[PDB]
């Protein structure tokens, strides 16, 4: 049953720095982050339109819980709290618009997609900037 359910390890991370640049993260941190980001692991437990996603690195880990179509709360990538809401684009592509609780700043989004060759593809937008990360089953 080829659904999002599984354990994924990152294999590619195009443009991560630029996203963080755009979110106003200073150089030194951006680089410390980019190094961190080679050990991204995503565990996904998916039943119907309901999603458990654990996202860990070597030292940090978060679990978000969501049903598609139901507004929920998470943080951006730069870790600002936001109102998020996911919708399907197709059989195995969902996309999430984030709107900031407090504060002002860039237009953040994220999508998860399963390719027909069994990779997980995460894209994360902030304004004009698009970061892509590809994961494979652990």
């Amino acid at each position: 049953m080829p659904n999002f359910s599984g354990n994924w390890k990152i294999i590619r991370s195009e443009n991560f720095e630029e996203l963080l640049k755009v979110l106003g993260v200073n150089v030194m941190l951006r680089k410390i982050a980019v190094a961190a980001a080679s050990k991204y692991a995503v565990e996904i437990k998916q039943e119907g339109d309901t999603f458990y996603i654990k996202v860990s690195t070597t030292v940090y880990t978060t679990e978000i819980n969501f049903k598609v179509g139901e507004e929920f709360e998470e943080q951006t990538v730069d870790g600002r709290p936001c109102k998020s809401l996911v919708k399907w684009e197709s059989e195995n592509k969902m996309v999430c618009e984030q709107k900031l609780l407090k504060g002002e700043g860039p237009k953040t989004s994220w999508t998860k997609e399963l390719t027909n060759d069994g990779e997980l593809i995460l894209t994360m937008t902030a304004d004009d900037v698009v970061c892509t990360q590809v994961f494979v089953r652990e």
